[PDB]
C-alpha cells in the first residue's frame, strides 16, 4: 500500500549539526508541513508534461513526506512519490537537488525566521535587516561566487504566452548563451522557461561549462506551479518583496518580455529604484523586447512611462523589437561596464549593495480601501515616489476584479480608485484600454 525510498543530500544540506537536524524535525512537524509538503510534490513533477498545474497536484493524493535524523546528518523520506521522477529505482539529480532546495529555504530559512524565538534580534521592519537576509539566504544557497565576472541576466516575463512569444524568448535566450552569458527567471513555465531552454544550446555551441540557471521563487508560487526542468539553481524566497530584491541585487541586467498588465507592475518598479537620485551613477542595464507583434504593446507602454514619469525615464531602458542578437549584444557590452561600475565603488561582483531600494518597496502591500486611499498620485511630488505609489496601485486592482479578495470587497465595496490627479487617472485607462485592444 506504500512504497518507500530515502534520498541523501545533494547540492545543498549536506553538512548539518544535531541541533539543526533536531530543530528540522519539529519544524517538519510543526504547520509548515502542508507548505513543505506541497512544494516537495512540486519540485518532484518539474518535466511532468501535464500542463495544467493544479489539475496534477490532486493526481498525488497518496504523496507524503517526513524528515529522517542520522547521527550525521539528515535524510528525506518519501511516499508514494511521482514515477516519472525516478530513473531505474534512482531519483534524477536535477530534481534531488531541488528537493533539498525546498528543505532548505522552506524549513531551515523560512521557518526558523518567522521564529524571533529562535534567530536573533532581526528587525523583520529594518531596511537594513531585509537586505542583509536577502543576502544571506542567497550566500546559503550557495549562489553567491566569489570574484566572479558579472555575467548574469535576470528575465521576467509573462506566465503563460502564445507560441509566437516564447520562440522569440528562446531565440533571445540563444543569443546570450552564445555569449557566455547566464540567467535568472522567476522558475515558472512560459517566458520564464523559455530563455533558459535557448541559453543551454548556446552555452553547448560555445562549449560553455558551467551554465547557471537560476530559479527564483517564493513558497506560495512553487506550491503550485512545478518549476520548469532547466532550472539547475533552485531558491526560494521568504516575500514577494524579497523575491524582487534578490531579482535586483544579483542582476547585471535585466530583459522584460511582454507579461500582459504584469509587465506595467515589474517595470514601476524598477523605475522607482533606478530614478531615485541617490543610484544617479549605478550601472544597470534595462532591455524590454519583444516579437514584432509586440510592437504596440510596448509603445503603449512607453508613452505612458513619458507622460507620467517624464522624458528623463527613457534614460534608463531601452525597447528593441523584434532583434535578438542585439538584445544579447548590448547587454553583453554593458558586462564590462558594470565590472567597472562595481569596482569604481568597491562593491561586490556578485550583489549589488550600494542600490538604494526605498524601505516603502521593501514592505508588502494589501489592497485595501484604506492603503490605497492616501496614494499620491500626482506629479508634484519626487518621480521616484510616484512610480512607488504607482506600482501599488497597478496591483492593488489587478487583484481587485476577479481574485478571490478583490471581488469579495469590489461587490461589497464596490471600486475604490484612489484620489489623484485627474490627468495621470486618464494616462492609466489609455493604458489599460490599450492592453485591452489587443486581447491581453
Ligand atoms: N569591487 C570588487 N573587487 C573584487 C571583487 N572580487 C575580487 N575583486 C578584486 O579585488 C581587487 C581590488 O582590490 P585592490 O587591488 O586593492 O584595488 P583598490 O584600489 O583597493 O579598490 P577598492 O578600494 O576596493 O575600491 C581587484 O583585483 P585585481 O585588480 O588586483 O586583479 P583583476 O584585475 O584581475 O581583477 C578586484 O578584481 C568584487 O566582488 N568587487
Amino acid at each position: 500500500l506504500r512504497a518507500i525510498t530515502h534520498i541523501s543530500p545533494l547540492g545543498s544540506m549536506d553538512m548539518l549539526s544535531q541541533l539543526e537536524v533536531d530543530m528540522l524535525k519539529r519544524t517538519a512537524s510543526s504547520d509548515l508541513y502542508q507548505l513543505f509538503r506541497n512544494c516537495s510534490l512540486a519540485v518532484l513533477n518539474s518535466g511532468s508534461l501535464t500542463d495544467n498545474s493544479k489539475e496534477l497536484l490532486s493526481r498525488f493524493e497518496n504523496f507524503d513526506i517526513n524528515v529522517l535524523r542520522r547521527e550525521r546528518g539528515v535524510k528525506l523520506e518519501l511516499i508514494n512519490p511521482p514515477e516519472e521522477a525516478f530513473v531505474d529505482g534512482r531519483i534524477i539529480r536535477a530534481l534531488q537537488a531541488n528537493l533539498f532546495a525546498v528543505l532548505r529555504d522552506i524549513l531551515f530559512v523560512y521557518g526558523q525566521i518567522h521564529n524571533t524565538v529562535r534567530f536573533p534580534n532581526l528587525n523583520l521592519d529594518n531596511s537594513v535587516h531585509i537586505t542583509n537576509l536577502v543576502f544571506s539566504i542567497l550566500r546559503n544557497a550557495r549562489a553567491l561566487h566569489v570574484g566572479e565576472a558579472p555575467n548574469m541576466v535576470v528575465c521576467w516575463g509573462g506566465h503563460s504566452i502564445n507560441e509566437n512569444e516564447y520562440l522569440y524568448a528562446r531565440r533571445v535566450g540563444n543569443q546570450l548563451g552564445l555569449r557566455e552569458l547566464n540567467i535568472c527567471t522567476g522558475c515558472g513555465p512560459g517566458a520564464m522557461e523559455a530563455p533558459m531552454k535557448g541559453a543551454a544550446v548556446g552555452h553547448a555551441q560555445q562549449r560553455y561549462k558551467d551554465s547557471r540557471f537560476i530559479g527564483m521563487t517564493e513558497p506560495s508560487i512553487i506550491a503550485a506551479e512545478p518549476p520548469n526542468p532547466l532550472v539547475n539553481e533552485l531558491i526560494i524566497m521568504p516575500d514577494i518583496e524579497k523575491r524582487l530584491e534578490a531579482f535586483v541585487r544579483i542582476a547585471h541586467g535585466i530583459i522584460i518580455f511582454p507579461g500582459g498588465v504584469g509587465t506595467a507592475e515589474e517595470l514601476l518598479y524598477l523605475l522607482g529604484i533606478l530614478m531615485n537620485p541617490a543610484n544617479k551613477d549605478q550601472v544597470l542595464p534595462l532591455i524590454l523586447t519583444g516579437p514584432k507583434e509586440s510592437a504596440d504593446y510596448f509603445r503603449v507602454l512607453d508613452e505612458f512611462v513619458v507622460h507620467t514619469l517624464g522624458e528623463n525615464a527613457r534614460r534608463h531602458y531601452r525597447i528593441i523589437i523584434d532583434d535578438a542578437a542585439e538584445v544579447a549584444r548590448q547587454m553583453k557590452k554593458s558586462m564590462p561596464l558594470v565590472k567597472e561600475n562595481r569596482r569604481d565603488t568597491g562593491d561586490a561582483y556578485s550583489f549589488n549593495w550600494s542600490m538604494r531600494i526605498a524601505p516603502d518597496l521593501q514592505m508588502p502591500f494589501e489592497p485595501s480601501h484604506e492603503n490605497m486611499a492616501n496614494l499620491k498620485l500626482y506629479p508634484d511630488q519626487p518621480v521616484e515616489v510616484l512610480a512607488a505609489d504607482l506600482r501599488r496601485a497597478f496591483s492593488g486592482i489587478v487583484a481587485g476584479n476577479v481574485k478571490e479578495v478583490g471581488i469579495r470587497a469590489i461587490e461589497e465595496f464596490g471600486p475604490y480608485k484612489i484620489n489623484g490627479d485627474k490627468e495621470i487617472m486618464r494616462r492609466m485607462d489609455d493604458l489599460l484600454q490599450g492592453f485591452v485592444a489587443q486581447h491581453r
